[PDB]
């Protein structure tokens, strides 16, 4: 394999970390191949769940609890530490929260987050590399509650790092907020996309096309379907009572990306770094809720 950049694996990965049976598990958790039967059946379905007042207070209550193992994380970030690290430390924080860290054998993911390093757009998976200063790294969480998902991520700086690398993560940021900025009832899930790239492309950034933001509930990933990149033929109008995730990858070169040989890694080809935000939201009648945001400080990790 021809890696596309600097970045390379650092094996063995540790053994996989166990959740202790008094954890409630999704159902991809004890399948083999980590198939989530429940997804499955409604494979090619564009029809949007609409959350009950109860599935609201268990998104509410995940959504929180997300943002809080994701700030354990953020506040493990410097140079020195290994994205094992981190991951073993989320895999408590999960534990702690009587969740079910939602990655984990998610398709036999092997791991409870995902750490993506620089020319990584996202899925990176933990392992022995010591994070190096000038690095960016992203942290997805995704948690698991009483039969719901709650799903966001930042992307964090190592220590001191360039200007490119600055002005990509602000915005990236940026993106997304615009992006969260236009949701409310009656507005079509194809339109973020324009707001994304137009956005990343007045900076001079590309828009990865190959990952979307996506439903999430009772389902990790479900209807809609949500695309960051603009024209895109997204099926569904927003509506109070939709909860869906915004994740918008940019990065400094072209937008196309490929996979490491561990099945799950997405590159840029060029080498080039990419970054990422991500929030679950839920429409209101005011526009939306964000549920993952943070509640003690006003901004995101890497600009404070
Ligand atoms: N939380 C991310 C993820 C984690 C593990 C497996 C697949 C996606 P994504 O849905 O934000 O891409
Ligand atoms: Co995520
Ligand atoms: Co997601």
């Amino acid at each position: 394999y021809r890696y596309t950049g600097k970045l390379r694996p650092h094996y063995p990965l540790m053994p996989t970390r166990p959740v202790p049976s008094y954890i409630q598990r999704p159902d991809y958790a004890d399948h083999p191949l980590g198939m989530s039967e429940s997804e499955q059946a409604l494979k090619g379905t564009s029809q949007i769940k609409l959350l009950s007042s109860e599935d609201i207070e268990g998104m509410r209550l995940v959504c929180r609890l997300a943002r809080e193992v994701l700030d354990v994380a953020a506040g493990m970030i410097k140079p020195g530490v290994t994205t094992e690290e981190i991951d073993h430390a989320v895999h408590l924080a999960c534990i702690a929260r009587n969740c079910y860290p939602s990655p984990l054998n998610y398709y036999n993911f092997p791991k409870s987050c995902c750490t993506s390093v620089n020319e990584v757009i996202c899925h990176g998976i933990p392992d022995r590399r010591p994070l190096q200063e000038g690095d960016i790294v992203n942290v997805d969480i995704t948690l698991y509650r009483n039969g719901y998902h709650g799903d966001l991520n930042e992307t964090f700086f190592v220590g001191e790092v360039d200007d490119g690398a600055r002005k990509l993560v602000q915005t990236t940021y940026e993106c997304l907020m615009q992006a969260i900025d236009a949701v409310k009832p009656g507005v079509r899930y194809r339109e973020l996309g324009n707001i994304i790239q137009k956005h990343a492309q007045a900076n001079g950034f590309s828009v990865v096309r190959s990952y979307c933001g996506h439903g999430i509930h009772k389902l990790f990933h479900t209807a809609p379907n949500v695309p960051h990149y603009a024209k895109n033929k997204a099926v569904g109008v927003m509506k109070s009572g939709h909860v869906f995730t915004i994740e918008p990858m940019i990065c400094e070169g072209g937008w196309q990306d490929e996979t490491w040989p561990d099945g799950w890694t997405a590159v840029t080809r060029d080498g080039k770094r990419s970054a990422q935000f991500e929030h679950t939201l839920l429409v209101t009648d005011t526009g939306c809720e964000i549920l993952t945001r943070r509640l003690d400080s006003a901004r995101p990790h890497f600009m404070s």
